[PDB]
């Protein structure tokens, strides 16, 4: 019959609710809504429109009342325009609960299915380039039926299946002979209990000085491939198992037991091999990073309003924004995808980027001992930075004035699993987006407008931020955030005045007593599909150089450029001058002024940590062998519908570059044709007490900016005369 | 008894006014002051806190009126906490306009002042860094008077004099032989006239096409030094003079006369030499930048407010801010300066910079011919940065949440000259400051504020945007972004495909019809006086690097640092590689881990154009000889109280470097010193067509981080 208590409801809705008793007015703010409510109105107000509630907001002891309806008649209206239902699906739009759960029945029917078989990924296997560019551009259905992509493990080995969601049926079914799988969920448990159960195990602990060895938290490690010299079979699937000690801090990472290594046999759920080296006493010293035993300080509110809802407008996944059109997809490897990319130019809609993604990444430490040789991180490829996509926290992860979306993806065990709060879209005053102050005359400043795609993935210890920042302008950010917890080494140092302080912080500084953070790099590696204005396109190279002058005067030097085409895979794979220019270019397309139009590539636009040069690895390492992608900057391959990560479809324990190394290694032609580029970028991380116990977010840049693409500035506004 | 008009009279008094019909509630906002008040209501809020009004607001004809006393009552309550009263000044304050006048008055009473006498600049003589710093950090007073420097143009003479304002003395007097004066606003208008008055120049222009030479705009620039080999007199106070033709558009800039030089001599008020080149035709097409010719696309609101105050108190010129405390102080030549710098690291203060602002800058040109080989813009030493402040746009320029700042300085007939909205304060969110989501665990996740400190100048065509950014973790950042209109040469070619394109275009990209925008650098050069917990400092260098494992294993490298220590000035002076670790420590004093305290240096942390590696010029041009400053990123200089400059004290025509070449000659010893660092970052401008007519803001970034200066994460907070 009733009403429901205000505070409560909302709060349990995940809107922000504001009373202010002098107004005597609510102000309820959740994504694109911004509505105010007076207690006892007829109306309220959503988004500058005028709502008619049929039970008004009734106060009583302080306690606001509304209907059980309250949430559905506000926030469910209509007024709030920023979410619209796509009539024209979109082809690339992901792959919905119900395909996920259609696509297992299929597979599960099939004669081959075993139970204890689980799914590294389920994901939509795309039509033709060329039939989406036309749904895009020119509206033309798509005649082809959905198919979905099923990769399983079924034991230790890869099976790949092609299913007709369409039709209804198995269309191939296909083992891949070699390939390791990925670390799935379950290999978590699966690894603490295996340890949890050994006998042998709790012996090796109690001799490090653990009593209860129960306490014991472990972490499962990829072994990467030493051919043979780490003294494992590659047969095998194998993990190693690093070990820490929980103090009930809520930090059990500040706690290493170091010199200790549990090789794990997971097919048979066993411990195969127990590396043990001199015995480092665990640091023990509480170090929580939540705050527990800290003081909050007092900062005074401020909040970012869009008080007549959003600039931006989200049909099914697609996003509209000014001169803006792109899609926007949820990947379990890779995570976002931006797809069909364009920029509506005076009423046409050229082509900018096909797509775009993180190709993938590496965290490769420099520590030669027995807890750390094998240590290197290959986040998406080996852990699935989509499935482990961590939730944005409403104000702090995001400003106050983003649209926070649920994106579904499966899980392990081909069950949808829907991640709340996966991507944060929002708007943001950048300062002027230009400005003349003549003197003697009137101001000329206009501001700047940036939209924001943001996604956090949490690999362990270790925590992620990727933006895709669209300009007005025509500029295109890509820019990566790191935080979270440091891997640390357990050393017996307490500080720099000790006996073994030099031998200790040989691979790293001294950031706590006992505690050294390992040196290490971050390195990310960004797939872009650009279709500079059409899919045939050239590298072009522009080198500013100092000339002789040859024109007489008093000058000696002159700034010329140099400038040339970059024909091949094998010369496009190249270390990044910064001092220099770059060019994906339409040879067939020109602007008013006869140059072609270009997007100018710039995978170095700067950072907050000393930057990466190259992989810090001789290059006689494995490591390095295994994935040539680290090293060089700027890569542009050919398009090939499978060709889409950096460091090859199956990294697990590889024994050579089935990624970018393979991709230019038949070195075609990039003469006016359907070109890829791969931007790597990262930092050199030396570590300072600053970080510890938690690492204040460091970031890096990158960009791509229009080229001769325009005629002029793009931000001065529609022509008021002429044609 | 009567009111006023509320609107006009907020409207007037700068407030932003919002009414809201549903809720019959207007907003006002100024600056720190975030209003509240009912039409009828007896109080009203400010920033959160209620306050008895003398008389309400009334609704008219749906017109509001408001008592006269209203804005002191409101805005002068007490319940905005944004400004404080100084009681015992800073020893570093500007002067004041009293201070000016009184300077004047000094000089103006000696027998030595010639009647048309100019000032190039009047600023504070400030006391030793040693009372400076005893002040800010114990409350012992200065027992010094005030005194300032004043230095003045007498024809093309400079004479430096300082004054005591206490005792109202002059205490020196001092012409200074063979220096040359910067560029002095009334020097815009002498060119003008002298080349609107001048026979031989309209006759020079008609030549061109030019029927109506009264369309002429001139713009005057320096004209370098050339070991006379540009025909130039060095005793002569010169200045070259480059023509447009303004054709209605607002922007006399888009139609350059391509090939005609004018030499002026500013003591004779006379062109000296008109030097012309090929004919090539005025470029005239109409290119507005103004938006007269366009309709922006409507756009919806978007508000950042802040409705009980700001985090940060601005006592007199000094601004406390989380655990930061500085000094903001203003300048004809470089603009701002931050002073006196600490950081509260649990109830002590710990000293982190003395002095810090713009050094100098130069915008140096690479056409070889006779309207742009001489071209290279010293936009603080030549025109006075401070002077030529650009008044900041509400909204536009900076956030609406800033607080804007009034500064004063002397104009160059030495009465003061108050800049109005000349500095901007505001915090702004800056994502997650640190985050970690525990797998199955409560997420921790705390919000990032940064404080920024924004100034804008404008030198001729281009505007600079320089941001102070101070971090709650202790880092410190300085952006500097360009825009504006670009300077273009004028050609024959319409497209590429003409003819002249491969010539035209030899030295910058064909962005127009007939318009070539030049290639050219921006190089800043940022001077800041660390005193990394205190004054006695060294240079510590710190290179990853790969090396053997020698450990066993199977591992055939490993990741290890080449540390070493940078002992003189010559040895501090360099090429800054992003992949190294530079830092400037206390060998003195260490955290809790045996660490000395030091602060991380970062000339290059980014960049939207094209990086600057160096100067792009041969090491036998004299603008590389003279500004030796360019082509390193990274110096480290003993401190010396009057090395200011990059590029010298006095770079109009200099032979030799009197500035960072200078100042890092003597080669003094670096350990265990005061020393300042000095960092130049820049950019190679090589331009397109979307930066015409007008250029979107480009950006650079430089950083400054703590470096085991802290013992943790710095904003985790107090230990309860
Ligand atoms: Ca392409
Ligand atoms: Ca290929
Ligand atoms: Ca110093
Ligand atoms: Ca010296
Ligand atoms: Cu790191
Ligand atoms: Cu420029």
């Amino acid at each position: 019959a009733h009403m429901v208590p205000m505070d409560k409801t909302l709060k349990e809705f995940g809107a922000d609710v504001q009373w202010d008793d002098y107004a005597q007015l609510f102000t309820l703010i959740k994504d694109g809504a911004y509505v105010k409510v007076k207690p006892g109105a007829q109306t309220a107000i959503v988004n500058g429109q005028p709502l008619a509630l049929q039970v008004p907001v009734v106060m009583k002891d302080n306690k606001a009342w509304v209907s059980d309806t309250f949430i559905n008649d506000v926030f469910q209206s209509g007024l709030d325009q920023t979410f619209q239902v796509e009539k024209r699906p979109h082809p690339l739009n992901a792959l919905t609960a119900d395909e996920i759960k259609q696509a297992v029945e299929i597979v599960k029917a099939s004669a081959d299915f075993k139970p204890n078989t689980r799914f590294t990924e389920i994901s939509l296997l795309p039509p033709d380039k060329e039939a989406v560019w036309a749904f895009a551009l020119e509206n033309k259905p798509v005649d082809q039926p959905r198919k979905a992509d099923v990769i399983m493990l079924d034991g230790k080995h890869i099976i790949e299946a092609v299913v007709d969601l369409q039709n209804n049926k198995l269309l191939s079914w296909q083992p891949i002979k070699d390939a390791h799988g990925m670390v799935l969920l379950d290999d978590f448990a699966s690894v603490q209990n295996i340890i949890n159960n050994s006998e042998e195990f709790a012996a090796a602990v109690k001799k490090r000085g653990i009593t209860d060895a129960k306490k014991v938290i472990t972490t499962p490690l990829t072994v990467g491939y030493f051919d043979g010299k780490d003294g494992l079979k590659q047969d095998a699937r194998l993990l190693k198992v690093i070990s820490y000690l929980d103090v009930g801090d809520g930090n059990y990472w500040a706690h290493p037991i170091e010199n200790l290594v549990a090789v794990v046999d997971l097919e048979q759920k066993k411990i195969v091999k127990i590396e043990e080296g001199p015995v480092v006493p665990v640091p023990m010293t509480a170090r929580p990073f939540d705050g527990r035993d800290r003081v909050a300080p007092a900062v005074k509110p401020m909040q970012i309003i869009e008080p007549e809802g959003k600039n931006y407008t989200i049909t099914g996944d697609m996003i509209h924004w000014r001169n803006w059109d792109f899609h926007l997809s949820m990947n379990s490897r890779v995570g976002p995808m931006i797809s069909t990319v364009t920029y509506n130019d005076n009423g046409t809609k050229r082509k900018v980027m096909y797509e775009g993604s993180l190709g993938g990444m590496i965290v490769p430490y420099g520590d030669p001992d027995i807890g750390w040789y094998f240590k290197a991180y290959l986040d998406s490829g080996d852990y699935g930075m989509g499935t482990l996509t961590s939730p944005i926290a409403r104000g702090k992860d995001a400003p106050s004035n983003a649209v926070l979306l649920n994106e579904t993806i499966a899980d392990y065990t081909g069950v949808p699993m829907e991640i709340p709060r996966a991507i944060a879209v929002f708007e943001r005053y950048a300062g002027p987006e230009y400005k003349h102050q003549e003197m003697g005359q009137p101001n000329v400043s206009t501001e700047r407008r940036e939209l924001v795609v943001r996604w956090i993935s949490t690999v362990g210890n270790y925590d992620y931020i990727f933006d895709w920042i669209f300009h007005e302008n025509g500029t295109i950010g890509i820019d990566a955030g790191a935080t979270g917890i440091e891997a640390v080494k357990g050393v017996k140092a307490k500080t720099m005045h000790d006996e073994t302080a030099k031998d200790d912080t040989r691979y790293g500084t001294l950031i706590d007593h006992n505690i050294v953070g390992t040196t290490h790099q971050h390195i990310y590696n960004f797939r872009l599909d650009l279709d500079v204005d059409g899919e045939n396109n050239s590298l072009v190279a522009m080198d500013p150089v100092v000339k002789p002058n040859t024109a007489g005067g008093p000058r000696t030097s002159t700034m010329q450029v140099n400038q040339y085409n970059i024909g091949n895979e094998q010369d496009a794979a190249q270390k990044f001058d910064p001092g220099t220019i770059r060019l994906l270019s339409n040879p067939n397309k020109e602007n008013r002024m006869g140059n072609p139009v270009s997007y100018q590539i710039i995978p170095y636009a700067g950072g907050t940590h000393p930057v990466a040069k190259g992989a810090q690895f001789a290059p006689d390492e494995w490591i390095y062998h295994r994935l040539s992608f680290m090293d060089k900057q700027l890569w542009v391959t050919r398009y090939h519908p499978g060709e889409r990560f950096p460091e090859g479809k199956y990294p697990n324990r590889s024994t050579h570059d089935t990624g970018l190394g393979q991709y230019s290694k038949d070195n075609e032609s990039l003469d006016n044709t359907d070109a890829v580029v791969w931007m790597t970028t990262g930092t050199t991380h030396v570590a300072r007490a600053e970080e510890w116990p938690i690492m204040p977010t460091e970031w890096v840049h990158t960009l791509l900016k229009p080229w001769n693409f325009f005629d002029e500035t793009p931000t001065l506004g529609a022509l008021k005369k002429d044609k």
